[PDB]
């Protein structure tokens, strides 16, 4: 597909609309995790010795915000530049996601979490240009932390 102007704009516009409403989207996120994959649940400190996805935690909406914020900027670096850019803090987030217990097997459960959330998110406006470009989005940043965990194990 490539990343066309009119494919960036779509991502843009799409990732707006997310950052719209954390509370919700975030809890949703973790909710199409455990759907995907209950036993995920042990891995979170904010959800070990819970029984339910707490919806007001701080910690649990901090933490989600952040994956977004970079599959997003992901997309426009690809259409502009044509790339993914690994810096310090990508490598950071390689380490502290082993530290955890994180493995690869993981991340098709958290990608179809996030295409399933931006699906619920831009509703009738969804198009296969759009679907395509978040999949390229995801993709081409995933390739990159799983680049980073690699190498802090
Ligand atoms: C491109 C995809 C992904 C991105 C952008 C991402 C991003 C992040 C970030 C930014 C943090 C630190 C949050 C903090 O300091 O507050 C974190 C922590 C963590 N992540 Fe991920 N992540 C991704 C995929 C995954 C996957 C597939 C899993 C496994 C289910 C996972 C499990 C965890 C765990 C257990 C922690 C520690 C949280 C703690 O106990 O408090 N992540 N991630
Ligand atoms: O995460």
């Amino acid at each position: 597909g490539a990343l066309t102007e009119s494919q960036a704009a779509l991502v843009k516009s799409s990732w707006e609309e997310f950052n719209a409403n954390i509370p919700k989207h975030t809890h949703r996120f973790f909710i199409l995790v455990l759907e995907i994959a209950p036993a995920a649940k042990d891995l979170f400190s904010f959800l070990k010795g819970t029984s339910e996805v707490p919806q007001n935690n701080p910690e649990l909406q901090a933490h989600a915000g952040k994956v977004f914020k970079l599959v997003y900027e992901a997309a426009i670096q690809l259409e502009v530049t044509g790339v993914v850019v690994t810096d310090a803090t990508l490598k950071n987030l390689g380490s502290v996601h082993v530290s955890k217990g994180v493995a690869d097997a993981h991340f098709p459960v958290v990608k179809e979490a996030i295409l399933k959330t931006i699906k619920e998110v831009v509703g009738a406006k969804w198009s296969e240009e759009l679907n395509s470009a978040w999949t390229i989005a995801y993709d081409e940043l995933a390739i990159v932390i799983k680049k980073e965990m690699d190498d802090a194990a």
